[PDB]
């Protein structure tokens, strides 16, 4: 894709610190990018469209390659269009803005570079308010490994670049993207039918992606997802797996993760609207990723969470499901849950903790994104699912909401003025970020 032209690109400025010791931060001043599937598709010249809807023109975009050279994402009208604004450490993500919902976010070391952290024996800690996220909603902070660049050393094609959110990639392979490694995704098109904006292309993009944060004031999943290949990847085709393919087992990555959400892990007083950590407030998350020997070189063994709330310092619970023990994501804890819940084990299938590892070796990404499920109404984090299954068998109950949530109509219509607020990151060694 070429860089727009028809709207200005500025990027909102955030601060975030680095911390390397308790109470010992510095700030850096970071900005965030819109991702590119938002913006406006131009035609170069006559500032036409080259994507309308959900289908591609036909003479600016004959084939992948043609519709590269001839159309440019436009630059974001970053409040009032798509409801994000910033201010010293916060970023705000409104849900509905006219026809816009919601938003995917990256954060920049530079106009043109993505930051890259190296999560290996590291604490990320952030500030959250969830509390006007109802069912069907989903804040997600987390980490994908990208390319830095956006993939413009790669793919010449590609003249667009981080500048304008270029190169994103997860777990679920994403076909639903409009350009992939300097290729237009026209060739194979298929207009979804029941969301006007989007469609599912022949390409995907595949990478690992460690899910801090996907949550409401209903409930949160911590989830790492490794991949086959760690860093950024085509697929083609159902091969691609993941949700937008055929058979989401298929492919190279793993469509499910190694998931802890308090209340499917049988602790439903934990997180919630007056629980004990109450999301009717904001909120601190603290994550750490551990090795094996306690070093930056040691492969990631152990996944921990803490929450602080009125500055009570509170651990993740214990699971309260027969047969996994633990408050932390390990390989043990990961191959039981798979097996006390009954769900395919495809994270060790694709390399479970070793995996996962590799890719925060690479460097990765940080992504803040707010959205709405046009697959499965996100009752995978909030509600009983699948919904054909018995509430009270182990797994199936992750939330309070009913099976009817979530559709995107319903919640479009009913919950417009939602949104999600991050703040206060903070990065360092284990123990810095936080009270420990
Ligand atoms: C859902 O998860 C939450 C969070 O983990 C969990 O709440 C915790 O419950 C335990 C047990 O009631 C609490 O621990 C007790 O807390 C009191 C007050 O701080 C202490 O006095 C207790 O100390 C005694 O027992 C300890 C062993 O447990 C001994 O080591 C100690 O020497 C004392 O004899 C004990 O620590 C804990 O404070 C809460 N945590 C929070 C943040 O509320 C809850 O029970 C889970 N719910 C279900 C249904 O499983
Ligand atoms: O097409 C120009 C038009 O764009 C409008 O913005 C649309 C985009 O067209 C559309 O591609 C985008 O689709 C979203 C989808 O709604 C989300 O559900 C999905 O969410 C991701 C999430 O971001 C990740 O964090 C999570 O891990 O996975 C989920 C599921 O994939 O993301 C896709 C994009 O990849 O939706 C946009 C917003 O409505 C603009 O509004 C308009 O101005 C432009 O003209
Ligand atoms: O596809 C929806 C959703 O799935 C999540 O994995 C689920 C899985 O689909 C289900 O079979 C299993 O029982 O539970 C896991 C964890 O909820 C995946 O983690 C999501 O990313 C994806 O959005
Ligand atoms: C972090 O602090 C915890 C709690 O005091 C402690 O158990 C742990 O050893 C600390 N980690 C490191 C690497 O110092």
């Amino acid at each position: 894709q070429q860089a727009g032209t028809a709207t200005a690109e500025n990027h909102p400025p955030l601060t975030w610190q680095e911390c390397t010791a308790p109470g010992s931060c510095t700030t850096q001043n970071g900005a965030v990018v819109l991702d590119a599937n938002w913006r406006w598709v131009h035609d170069v010249n006559g500032y036409t469209n080259c994507y309308t809807g959900n289908t591609w023109d036909p003479t600016y975009c004959p084939d992948d390659e043609t519709c590269a050279q001839n159309c440019a994402l436009d630059g974001a009208d970053y409040e009032g269009t798509y409801g994000v604004t910033s201010s010293g450490s916060s970023l705000k993500l409104n849900f509905v803005t006219g026809s816009n919902v919601g938003s995917r976010l990256y954060l920049l070391q530079d106009d043109s570079t993505y930051q890259i952290f190296k999560l290996l024996n590291r604490e990320f800690s952030f500030d959250v308010d969830v509390s006007n996220l109802p069912c069907g909603l989903n804040g997600a902070l987390y980490f994908v490994a990208m390319d830095a660049d956006g993939g413009v050393s790669k793919y010449p094609n590609n003249k667009a670049g981080a500048k304008y959110g270029t190169g994103y990639c997860d777990s679920q392979c994403p076909r639903d993207l409009k350009f992939i490694d300097g290729e237009a995704n026209v060739e194979g098109w298929q207009p979804s039918s029941n969301n006007a904006n989007t469609g599912i292309g022949d390409h995907g993009s595949c990478c690992a992606e460690m899910d801090v944060w996907e949550a409401n004031s209903i409930s949160n999943a911590v989830t790492p997802h490794p991949c086959d290949t760690p860093g950024q990847t085509m697929c083609s085709g159902d091969d691609c797996g993941g949700t937008y393919s055929n058979d989401r087992y298929a492919g190279t990555c793993d469509p499910d993760g190694c998931d802890f959400n308090p209340y499917r892990m049988g602790n439903t007083s934990f997180y919630g609207p007056g629980k004990i950590i109450d999301t009717t407030k904001p909120f601190t998350v603290v994550t750490q990723f551990l090795t094996d020997d306690g070093t930056d070189t040691g492969t990631l063994s152990e996944i921990k969470r803490f929450y602080i709330q009125n500055s009570n310092v509170i651990p993740q619970p214990n699971s309260d499901i027969s047969g996994v023990t633990g408050n932390s994501i390990t390989t043990e804890f990961c191959t039981a849950q798979k097996q006390a819940f009954g769900d395919t084990d495809d994270f060790s299938q694709h390399g479970g903790l070793a995996k996962m590892g590799a890719a925060m070796q690479q460097g990765m990404v940080l992504v803040m994104s707010l959205w709405d499920d046009y697959a499965a109404q996100m009752l995978w984090l909030d509600s009983d699912y699948p919904t054909d299954a018995d509430p009270t068998t182990p797994g199936i109950a992750r939330g309070t909401c009913p099976t009817d949530s979530g559709v995107p109509s319903d919640v479009e219509s009913q919950s417009p003025n939602s949104y999600v607020t991050y703040s206060n990151i903070k990065f360092g060694p284990i123990n810095s970020t936080f009270t420990a």
